[PDB]
């Protein structure tokens, strides 16, 4: 077998606060690399019950989990066994901040997350956990300044029936050089699953495929 079996690992840690509330999450899981599914198991250590939305971290817990054909180059895969680091702004109509640095250990993922998010509204159905999840995006992937770059115009889903627009800009740098991709789609399906009442626990599901311009 290869660098990345048809089964991989999921281990992760996020540390972050959002609006001054501080917290620490631990995940474990697993997906299929080439379907493009990832499940991950998360569970708050510090700081619950968390005062927000989850749906803010949930994109946070790796494009490794991306079916791609041959004819576009696959920027995440070549990046293994040493893996990438990506570094994300989440612009809500509120501002989130990530970084994440992706490794492996045999067929272990390993995720270290910061997370700081700011600025959103005391009563906002963000801090008020008002959201209802993502809907289904497109995120366009495009080569700047010799590393990857991902945009969404992205929408987080209200319970009552309305959405946020939520821009989303994310670098995306292998740790050694890979063959560079044109530019491409990535479509993308994110779910929470199994929570208890405070999100203490929660299961994140993620769903990803890539396609061409052409």
């Amino acid at each position: 077998s290869g660098v990345i079996k048809p089964d991989m690992k999921i281990k992760l840690k996020m540390e972050g606060n959002v609006n001054g509330y501080a917290f620490v999450i631990e995940g474990e899981g697993e997906g299929k690399p080439y379907d493009g599914t990832n499940t991950i198991n998360l569970e708050v250590k510090e700081g619950a019950p968390l005062p927000f939305s989850y749906d803010i971290l949930t994109t946070a817990f790796n494009r490794a989990f991306t079916k791609y054909p041959d004819d576009i180059p696959n920027y995440f895969k070549q990046s293994f066994p040493e893996g990438y680091s990506w570094e994300r702004t989440m612009t809500f109509e509120g501002i989130v901040k990530v970084k994440s640095d992706i490794s492996l250990e045999e067929d272990s993922f390993i995720y270290e997350i910061y997370l700081k998010g700011e600025n959103f509204p005391p009563n906002g159905p963000v801090m008020q956990k008002k959201t209802t999840g993502w809907d289904a995006s497109t995120e366009r992937m495009y080569v700047r300044d010799g590393v990857l770059k991902g945009d969404v115009k992205h929408k987080l889903l209200l319970e009552g029936g309305g959405y946020y627009r939520v821009d989303f800009k994310t670098i995306y740098r292998a740790k050694k050089a890979v063959k560079l991709p044109d530019y491409h789609f990535v479509d993308h399906r994110i779910e929470c699953l199994n929570h208890d009442k405070d999100h203490n626990k929660v299961t994140v599901y993620e769903s990803a495929v890539a396609r061409n311009s052409t």
